[PDB]
């Protein structure tokens, strides 16, 4: 795999890792520029963006991913696909697409971009 | 509505046009670094975007959008997110999920980062 790949599915691991042990310290991947649309609804900023995620009515949530795709952009960033199910506590089971743009600053990578949909009909 | 939303919802619009009235012409909305993802398969760089669209197998193909956000990122572009369905000739109607990342060049609206997929869920 080509070091966006490598970047990218690292990324995607340990912010699901994260959102799925402790969504308050996603913080670490987020900035003030950074803008999320989480079903429809819009976010900017990593104060807001946390706010929401932690907002979410769950104590319980663990993602599994069933697909996931990366690219290069020519400013250097990396777009991510992911497609998989979240389980939240006794919630039933319930599908997700996932994209987003990462970019290197101050030699971390961050997350400028996020938009998160649920499926309407499971299984 | 913003101005990011304006253009990126043109940019959908004038895309699906293309794909499902002329495709021969959807190369002109792409760059030598444009990368195209196509159900999972990577085709990096215009020529083999543009030879990979020549391949498609059907005939005739209509698009149809059922929803879409748009947000700016901080290098000023515009990143997409389409969901729809798409029947091409005799074949099923199908769900499909499509993001696009753009980006004023040359002074033109181009589409840097491309990724195609078939949903079985609505989403």
């Amino acid at each position: 795999k080509p070091i966006w790949e490598q970047i990218g599915s690292s990324f995607i691991n340990h912010y699901y890792q994260l959102f799925d042990n402790d969504r308050t310290q996603l913080g670490a991947i987020y900035i003030d520029a950074s803008c999320l649309t989480w079903e429809g609804q819009q976010f900017q900023g990593k104060a807001a963006i946390v706010e929401k995620l932690s907002s979410l009515p769950f104590q319980k949530i663990q993602h599994s991913i069933t697909a996931q795709d990366h690219q290069p952009t020519p400013d250097s960033c990396i777009i991510s696909e992911v497609v998989g199910q979240l389980k939240a506590d006794e919630d039933p089971i319930m599908g997700f697409h996932q994209m987003f743009l990462l970019k290197n600053i101050n030699d971390a990578w961050v997350c400028t971009n996020d938009m998160f949909r649920l499926a309407l009909h499971n299984f």
